[PDB]
């Protein structure tokens, strides 16, 4: 009942700040399908035995079939995500799905995305939708409906360069009086991020500092924190200077750190409530041949730095 | 054969720079469905009877039925868009679809969007997908695939606040040796737009000015101009001062102007090749009870102001 309590409770249960990124590309699905057919559907038959696969709402008929060839891509795309979640959810404080990977095939990927979020909700695992949404206020409400109503995601990523007021139409819904969490793009992984995030300035502060300041001001205006919701910051893992600054001048804020030296990133943005520094690791786990092992490795590496801090 | 070439021929054929925005909300579909049920599906039966409806690729069986109640919403959503396109397409230089309106219901809206783009492609009408995409380079290729390959869109809107290099991954595909057009967000409609677009600055130029030149530097770098493609700007119609600066200091640009006083907007950003100043009208046409007249009305006004130039 609120993203902060759900994050707090889950953090107490598993004591890590690892966020697992599920961003399946075309190679992953064909390799998964090729591997599954070669090795007698070991993972698929384990998927079909897990409890919540019965609760997904899109094409459950097709998914629960043993291994209709128009649905072949849908079948393995959906089972690949279930396999990654089933293998690795034990080490994940949260799961972050990037919408770009589910859209390039049309509706079929949104159906998988919908199943993935339904599966994660059934598992009561906190979710983040990485869609970097941005638009004018009334148009933006369609994104809020899709993200927080259709997918029932716990939070999402936002590009507020078009204004901070859009956060009012993402993080709050007057018609149901429900509050939602968001992560705004502050400092990002690309090498040319600095052209606008850094070189732009106002009142001698850099643009990402102004954007972060603008975000938190809207968080207090909307009363998010009071309703167990928040507005957080996306800070690239490689951005050590900026990450240190954000934690220094903004403690109490939630940071989501994609693009991954792990020790430097965690120590710079550490917090006592370390669900306030989510470490996103994606391809390193999903493309690793033993995802549960790879996730367990990164789980231990992050627990080492947490106690050694 | 090229977005710049396609706009050129279509502009001379119909002599207008009107861009019609197809952004159907939930009420638009209910009102259309209520009207169709009362008047024995007058417009729906007019839609089915047009030649090009046969070239849509999703749920074609369902669409060509006359008026299984689960597909009811899909049926009227798709036919409403077909109705709007059929009524107003002869006055439109291009059609701009905003992705936000097609996603809030899950996969079902993407199926409609795909049919709308398939329908418009067959009509050889230029398209713009208003998705305001932004992401890191390799993830963004998924958007380029969705926009320019799946929907076969002619152009799209881009938020380059995360870096200009992402335009390299949108407007060009080395793997397929294809070039695409895009519109970059420069100055936008909202009242809180000024916090980052205006107040942020570098060496005393405002953020939209440096964003705009950074966008065009990537356009010249990518050789878009040679390949009959371009990178344009999204400048709000209400932003008269900024529109004035953009047209003079970057002439020969493509400008897409959503969102006042139409006369002031057009003459401020007018160009001899006036397909370089697309005028977006959405709610005024699609929510008007007589769309063809409203499209013809706005068509005549903008054709009239063109003569005073």
């Amino acid at each position: 009942m609120g993203f902060k309590v759900k994050l707090e409770k889950r953090r107490n249960a598993i004591n890590t700040c690892l966020c697992i990124g599920l961003d399946p590309d075309e190679k992953d699905i064909e390799n998964f399908m090729k591997n599954e057919k070669e090795n007698n559907y070991n993972n698929i038959k384990k998927n079909l035995k897990e409890k919540y696969i019965n609760n997904v709402s899109i094409k459950k008929d097709i998914l629960l079939k043993a291994p209709e060839k128009s649905e072949e891509f849908f079948y393995f795309f959906n089972h690949f995500c279930f396999y990654i979640i089933n293998e690795t959810n034990k080490y994940a404080l949260t799961f972050k799905m990037n919408f770009a990977f589910y859209i390039p095939y049309g509706s079929v990927g949104i159906d998988v995305l919908k199943n993935v979020f339904d599966y994660l909700y059934e598992l009561n695992i906190p979710t983040i939708l990485d869609m970097k949404i941005n638009d004018i206020g009334n148009t933006v409400k369609n994104y809020r409906k899709f993200i927080f109503e259709y997918l029932k995601s716990d939070s999402c990523t936002v590009n507020i360069y078009m204004g901070t007021n859009m956060l009012k139409d993402i993080c709050y819904d007057e018609e149901k009086n429900k509050y939602y969490s968001a992560f705004v793009l502050v400092k990002t992984t690309n090498p040319d991020s600095a052209i606008f995030q850094k070189n732009l300035s106002l009142d001698n502060k850099q643009a990402y500092v102004i954007m972060a300041q603008e975000a938190l001001n809207m968080s207090s205006y909307l009363n998010l924190e009071q309703n167990n919701e928040f507005i957080g910051f996306v800070v690239g893992a490689n951005s050590y200077d900026e990450m240190n600054y954000i934690r220094t001048y903004f403690p109490n804020c939630y940071i989501l750190s994609p693009g991954i030296d792990l020790h430097k990133t965690l120590t710079n943005g550490y917090h006592k409530s370390y669900e306030k520094i989510l470490i996103n690791i994606g391809r390193a786990i999903t493309k690793n041949p033993y995802p549960q092992k790879a996730a367990q490795m990164y789980y231990d590496q992050i627990n080492a730095i947490l106690k050694q801090n």
